[PDB]
């Protein structure tokens, strides 16, 4: 089924450490990156982040009463060429919504998408992912 090309950011990272969560995807093995996903028909964007934060990193927001913050910054990037099959024909564009996930302290991550996690700091994470627009949220939002 195809992607969506309306999707969410959740930048991950421990309050103590400031330290942030990178994920190596399955689909581009050199490709590491924060919580992203599509959002789905019906659903709005805070809606998806809890949802892709539960579903690929194992985290309940509400059960554990954390709080995901809305950065409130949208942006607007170009589908990687050798990504952008599993979107409709046509579809070259992805909009990008950000959020925040701040936990208390680093912790084991039990991952379903992906092929492995790392805790970085700030400035490395940035550096490793190939996103512009996760680098920028990292930067923009965990580093200053």
């Amino acid at each position: 089924v195809y992607k969506r090309p309306v999707s969410i950011l959740v930048v991950i990272y421990a309050q103590d450490t400031k330290r942030v969560l990178m994920l190596q995807r399955r689909d581009d093995p050199d490709f590491w990156q924060s919580v992203t996903g599509s959002v789905e028909e019906g659903e709005t964007a805070p809606q998806a982040a809890m949802r892709e934060v539960k579903e690929e990193v194992t985290i309940d927001v509400v059960a554990e009463q954390l709080t995901l913050i809305d950065c409130q910054r949208t942006v607007e990037f170009e589908i990687f060429s050798h990504l952008r099959h599993r979107y409709a024909p046509g579809v070259t564009r992805n909009t990008e919504s950000w959020f925040c996930l701040a936990l208390p302290h680093e912790r084991q991550i039990v991952f379903t998408e992906h092929l492995a996690y790392k805790w970085l700091d700030a400035p490395a994470a940035a550096a490793l992912t190939k996103s512009w627009s996760n680098r920028q949220a990292i930067e923009q939002f965990v580093i200053n």
